[PDB]
């Protein structure tokens, strides 16, 4: 028993983390059989921030300017080119302890680990929800870039998050690691906004199932509703809109709970209109969108990796 | 910028996480150089969880009656020994991956990170704190039993935990790795209560200096007040007594944001007495209290391993 924000364990990543430093910028680069990837704004000084030709300040680099240093080794840089918004660095020397790995663009909504690093080194790790609006609410501090979210599957990792910016409003913008930001984000010192952030509504539901599981069900009422009645009060507080793709994932959760899924919604819907009273569920006092319909059946089966 | 609640890179911990079966139970165990450690009760059948003698049940089992696997390898038992609640298996392989370790005996107050594991793999990580009635709220499942709880200084780690049972009450109890339990629960399937639950005090001021570095200040306050004062107040709400140890503890964090221990005090008496009003601080609609001072001072420092 018991729900609780899980990470995956992060050591088939930390062993991939490497520093990278470009004149007096450092950062952390995630080293994948020979090739070093990590966030093309580590050729940027202080004057480039504002609006940088990247194309034109790389032009100034060659190999022997990216130093590269996994634990105290220095990697031998062999080469080097820049797709979209990432550099990668070929290096003389295979990472031994490259996992099963792939390249994943993730859904908003999805979820994924962060390893929070500086200079190449593991800080700590803790799960994010890439938000509807394509930013991430993390913890990251100067010298945090080029850290990585993932998932992993059984002996597999997928890497889906390289860590670029934090806007002025404090929340993180980043890219997949082909390097193409997640949003309309751009990596320069520029005033940048998020849109609307929108409730992850199969997320929320998926947590209310969690805690039927675990006990917690002063929340279930009396009433059901329909989809289109429900993405009205949806609409109102800023939920995103529920679809039958959305019912059919919670498929599995309904049937372990006995609970129709527009039952649950009805519930929902008379927490967001009503409030908690000052009551929690999971130990929480706002409804928490940030674990998955995958999120909780593992948490609550056992899937190991 | 952000604030999470932030496990320890969980990989120095993974390389030491391996199965042991006994009988027809299997849990896990932690295998530090040439000693694999476990709960006692894997000797433990139907017929033994009621009340157990684990001397005489003990006295049943060989060497040969515990296997062990780490990964797909087989671990031969040259040895085997009762130390309070822990078993101790000798093994004929030193773990090629153990970390620098220490056992630790941790206080009521103090968190660490679970690396939840079923048959001897990981499934995931999150942090923890030991509640001052020496419960931890985890997220267990059955087979979960050998996990254990940990801290990392720089190259070294601090075992702390291993997961012994479930309450009735969906609790968690377990020992420090000498295997005496934290609090007054016994290896048994017997009711067991915890006592009350009161609330970390000075974790929660450590948090209110985290909220405040992070900009969410909505809550200073115009007051100040005292230690006896604050006191009154702490007893109402069943949070712990504050201390002039945990002021002094507190210091680095009033240092840096200016703000007087005894000036957040009030703030936070406000807060017991008046609540939230549909605010949150952090993300959170309730106080936290499980991030100690220390942990602030890490996530607002980047203090890496
Ligand atoms: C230094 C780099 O390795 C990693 C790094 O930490 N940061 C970064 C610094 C410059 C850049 C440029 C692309 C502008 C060059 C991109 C990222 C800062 C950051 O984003 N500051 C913002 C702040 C408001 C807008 C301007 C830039 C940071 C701090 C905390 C968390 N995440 C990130
Ligand atoms: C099987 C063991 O390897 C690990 C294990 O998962 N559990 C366990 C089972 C038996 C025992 C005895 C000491 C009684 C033999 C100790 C632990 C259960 C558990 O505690 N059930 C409680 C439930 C109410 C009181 C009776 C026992 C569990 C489930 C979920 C999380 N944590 C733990």
């Amino acid at each position: 028993s018991g729900f609780r924000k899980m990470a995956f364990p992060s050591g088939k990543v930390e062993g991939c983390m490497v520093q990278v430093t470009c004149g007096t910028t450092t950062l952390n680069g995630l080293w994948l059989d020979d090739v070093v990837y990590c966030p093309r704004h580590v050729i940027c000084t202080s004057e480039d921030m504002l609006n940088p030709n990247y194309e034109d300040l790389l032009i100034r680099k060659s190999n022997h300017n990216f130093l590269v240093q996994a634990g105290n080794v220095q990697l031998r840089v062999i080469g080097h080119s820049m797709q979209n918004c990432v550099l990668k660095l070929k290096v003389d020397t295979a990472n031994p302890k490259t996992p099963k790995y792939k390249f994943v663009r993730i859904q908003p909504g999805q979820t994924f680990s962060v390893l929070a690093c500086y200079n190449g080194s593991p800080s700590g790790v803790y799960q994010c929800a890439m938000r509807p609006n394509f930013t991430i609410k993390g913890s990251f501090l100067n010298g945090s870039c080029g850290s990585v979210g993932f998932n992993i599957d059984y002996d597999c990792v997928s890497f889906c998050y390289m860590h670029h910016m934090e806007l002025p409003t404090g929340v993180h913008a980043g890219t997949d690691l082909e390097g193409n930001f997640y949003g309309p984000f751009v990596d320069r010192q520029t005033a940048q906004a998020a849109g609307t952030d929108t409730t992850i509504t199969v997320n929320v539901l998926a947590w209310l199932y969690a805690a039927v599981i675990n006990g917690d069900r002063w929340f279930l009422n009396r009433f059901t509703t329909t989809l289109n009645d429900f993405n009205l009060v949806a609409m109102k507080y800023n939920y995103e809109p529920l679809t039958q793709d959305h019912v059919d994932i919670l498929g599995p959760l309904s049937a372990q709970t006995g609970i129709a899924v527009l039952d649950m919604c009805a519930s929902l819907k008379e927490l967001l209109q009503n409030g908690m009273n000052g009551r929690t569920i999971l130990g929480s006092a706002l409804l928490e969108d940030e674990f998955t319909p995958f999120d909780v059946v593992r948490q609550c089966s056992g899937v190991t990796f």
